[PDB]
Order: structure tokens, then sequence, then C-alpha cells
């Protein structure tokens, strides 16, 4: 019943993950929020292992205050009990110190977002097949967080990042995300519309089946070649009654019948009948 997030208030193992602050070198940014950033670092000894090492750091902005700390904190909780998995972000340790600043170390991922990458081809020429295998990988680590209780909440391309073997990884910048300037999120507080299920937007009712709905525009996003979803239309009251009466995207210009044939499922007016993850992966597979 209780998602993985608000059931992280009932147990941190610095056993395991705690990592001593003196061991990282703090390195250029990689993401501004007002309240939190993440930059570049090297880590000494991540893992245990006496090697060096680079990893991307998550931490606060001065101006931040206890709530943020909270939410930094409940992010770290969760990414502890998660796994990890190949296509998600994996926690590599984290600085607790009372009195330390409070920091989350997870990989780093080298090539930027997937949104980027793809409009830098939209160096090797990119084919179908590798279209396929991302939208296949994100969906493998979408069925990941779903059997973890957690929903994501703002899965879009811009949170898929690349590393290396053309492996794709689930992330959240979180407090680190700039959404004061990302056309992306609209004054309602502000929030990705255009990747968000109707229920969410009308109710506020978030669930793995609105993940699967951000999912479809994020498949969308992908066989775009990184294209912005509702092209050509503006973000008013209206945006949403069409989208609450069947109103959907045309498909995209290098996507598949078959595979436009998935976004729609994933856009189903009733959540309940939307594709779990599971069929995703499944179809998708079925195309490899
Ligand atoms: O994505 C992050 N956390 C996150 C939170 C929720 C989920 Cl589902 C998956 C991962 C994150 C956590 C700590 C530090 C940086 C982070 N992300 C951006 C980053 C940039 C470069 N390479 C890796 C990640
Ligand atoms: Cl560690």
């Amino acid at each position: 019943e209780v998602p993985l997030d608000e059931q992280c208030e009932r147990p941190y193992d610095a056993s395991k993950w705690e990592f001593a602050r003196e061991r990282l070198k703090l390195g250029k940014s990689l993401g501004r929020g007002a309240f939190g950033k993440v930059v570049q670092a090297s880590a000494f000894g991540i893992k245990k292992s006496p090697t060096c090492r680079t990893v991307a750091v998550k931490m606060l902005k001065e101006g931040a205050t206890a709530s943020e700390y909270k939410a930094l904190m409940t992010e770290l909780k969760i990414l502890t009990h998660i796994g990890h998995h190949l296509n998600v972000v994996n926690l590599l340790g984290a600085c607790t110190k009372q009195g330390g600043p409070l920091m989350v170390i997870v990989e780093y991922c080298k090539y930027g977002n997937l949104s980027n990458y793809l409009k830098s081809k939209r160096k090797e020429p990119i084919t179908m097949e590798d279209l396929i295998s991302y939208s296949f990988q994100v969906a493998r680590g979408m069925e990941f967080l779903s059997s973890r209780k957690c929903i994501h909440r703002d899965l879009a391309a811009r949170n898929i990042l690349l590393s290396e073997n053309n492996v794709v990884k689930i992330c959240d910048f979180g407090l680190a995300r700039d959404i004061y300037k990302n056309p992306d999120y609209v004054r309602k507080t502000r929030l990705p519309l255009k990747w968000m299920a109707p229920e969410s937007i009308f109710d506020k009712i978030y669930s793995t089946k609105s993940d699967v709905w951000s999912y479809g525009v994020l498949l969308w996003e992908i066989f775009s070649l990184g294209g912005s979803p509702y092209p050509g239309v503006q973000m008013d009251e209206d945006f949403c009654s069409r989208l609450r009466e069947g109103m959907r995207m045309r498909a995209p210009e290098y996507s598949t019948p078959e595979i436009y044939q998935i976004m729609l499922d994933c856009w189903h007016r009733d959540p309940k009948e939307r594709p779990r993850f599971a069929e995703l992966v499944e179809k998708l597979g079925d195309l490899l």
C-alpha cells in the first residue's frame, strides 16, 4: 500500500554506506537547483576498493532548510533499500556525519542525458536497434523500481542518463534540477505537465500506472530522436480538458506502427488498463 519514499521514515546502515568526506575531491558542477546541486567528484576507496573513481555527488546549497535536508535524507534512504540495478543510477556511499554536509554519492554517467544525446544525432551513427535497446533498458529499470514500491514521478528523457557500453540509467536530479528556467515545468508549484497522466494532473494522484503514462511520452521522446512532447501546443487549462478527452500525440518520425501502438497503450484514459512495466519489458524484448 505504502510507496517506498513515505515508507522510508521507519534505518540507515552507515556500517555499509558511510564514506569519509576526506576521500572526496569535489569538482565541476553537473546541475543546480534552488536548494540543491550535483557536482562531479573523484573518490578514493569507494566500496572498500583502494582505487580511484569518478562519482557524482548530490548535496544541499546554502539557502536550503531542514525540509530539503529531510528530502535528501529520504532520497538516500530510498537509494539504499533499492538494489541496485544495471539500469538505475547506483548508490556508492554517503556522508552523514552529524555536523557535516549531507552528500549522496552515486555512479557517474559520462554522456549526459538521453534527450540531448539523441538530439546530437537528430561518435557513431544511431540505429533503430539502438533506440529499442534504450526503450527496453528503461522499461527494465522501471520494472525494478515498481517492484520496490517506488513511484518515480518525473520520468522523462532528461532523467535518463547514458553511461558506458550503451547502458542507460534512470536517475532523478531532484533538488538539483533547475526548474525556474526549464520550460519543461509549468506553474500550476511547477510541474512536468507534458509527461503527466490526467489523473495526476487533476486529482494529484500518482502511481506506477502514472509512471507508465510518462514512459509513454518518454518513448515518443526517444523515437523522435530527442524531440519535445506536444510540439506547437501551449500549456493552459485547455491543454488538459483535451488530454482528458482522448487527445493524444501522433506517432513520432522514427517510430514503427508497432511501437506507436505501445505508447497508446501507456496513454489509456483508465490507469488500471495501461500495461504493467513487466509487459513492456516483454514486448520490447520481443523487438530487440
Ligand atoms: O539520480 C540520482 N538519484 C536518484 C533518485 C531516485 C532514483 Cl529512482 C534514481 C536516482 C542522483 C543521486 C545522487 C547524486 C546524483 C544523482 N543524479 C544525477 C547524476 C548525474 C551524473 N551521473 C549520475 C547521476
Ligand atoms: Cl563505501
